[PDB]
């Protein structure tokens, strides 16, 4: 005396799990999402000579509150490669120069640094964490950048200083044009961490619960497909016709890789509750994974799932 009845199919695609339509960096680039910030540094004017060994000769602060928008409440933005490119137009001179890089949020501010030389033959510098191979940049490489983006900035300040000594003596017309771009391609790092909620709505009809949940026990169950780049630790919320949670938990279930099976149990304790049911709440806790997959626009995560009852009288 078994009943099965169908839920609804969970479908989502990357867009809905990570709303990056609320976040205007955002571009589709080889068909993947990667934010981009870019502008110009504002080289600043000779004023005399403090005897610092550095001296700072642009800055620019770059507003990135959007990109808070891509996950509801707190996330950890760990990604593979996020990148600062530099691209100057140097005439005639060679600077010994750092770049400091400060992210901050309303609870947390790091920066890291690195250095490099701008000159006319090398007037291009790439900083990350991987090589990107192209003679158009010189690679500086910097493994503290992933850090100190994974807080998730509100605000990244750029700070160039060079050798005080070299800039003062450059010929006048040495530097300008001086142009940046932040890079910040979804493709989640091990320590990835984030929150999204898929809702199915009417997964249970008011016309059919008092029947089937009057007594025995049952499970929802089925597979799960996914092909976004998040490991998934599934957990199930039973709400009421008002939004409201029904008063039944479940052990989350995991689900790594492509594919995987789910069940949630609810027991002859649990069963009458049930009667309140109406839609489904998953809670998806993503995890990065370490074979450096990118988000991309159009990957889906499916989940199949009925309900199975057994009989009570």
């Amino acid at each position: 005396e078994s009943w099965v009845a169908p839920l609804g199919m969970g479908y989502v695609t990357s867009d809905d799990v990570v709303n990056v339509e609320k976040v205007p960096s955002i571009r589709e680039v080889d068909g993947a999402y990667v934010m981009i910030y870019d502008g110009e540094m504002k080289i600043k004017g000779k004023s005399l000579r403090a005897a610092s060994d550095k001296v700072e000769i642009a800055s620019e602060d770059i507003t990135t509150g959007d990109i808070d928008g891509l996950f509801d409440g707190d996330f950890v933005l760990a990604l593979t490669n996020p990148h600062i490119t530099l691209k100057s137009n140097v005439k005639n001179a060679s600077l010994d120069c750092s770049l400091s890089i400060e992210a901050e949020n309303t609870s947390k501010k790091e920066a890291t640094s690195s250095d490099f030389t701008l000159s006319t033959v090398s007037p291009n510098i790439w900083i990350g964490p991987l090589d990107p191979k192209t003679d158009a940049f010189k690679f500086v490489k910097n493994e503290k950048l992933p850090g100190i983006v994974q807080i998730v900035p509100q605000k990244i300040h750029l700070s160039l200083s060079a050798d005080s000594k070299q800039w003062t003596n450059a010929p006048a017309d040495a530097l300008s044009e001086l142009r940046y771009a932040v890079e910040l391609p979804l493709t989640p790092a091990p320590e990835f961490s984030a929150v999204s909620v898929e809702r199915i709505e009417d997964a249970f009809d008011e016309d059919f619960v008092d029947y089937i949940f009057s007594d025995g026990s049952a499970r929802i169950y089925g597979e799960v497909t996914n092909e976004m780049p998040f490991d998934m630790s599934i957990e199930m919320v039973i709400m009421d016709e008002n939004n409201v949670p029904v008063d039944i938990q479940f052990p989350a279930q995991e689900v790594k890789g492509q594919s995987g099976e789910v069940i949630f149990e609810i027991t002859k304790e649990d069963m009458p509750k049930m009667k309140d049911a109406r839609h489904i709440d998953l809670n998806l806790h993503l995890t990065g994974r370490d074979q450096g997959e990118a988000l991309k626009k159009g990957q889906k995560t499916t989940f199949n799932l009925k309900l199975k009852k057994e009989g009570g009288i």
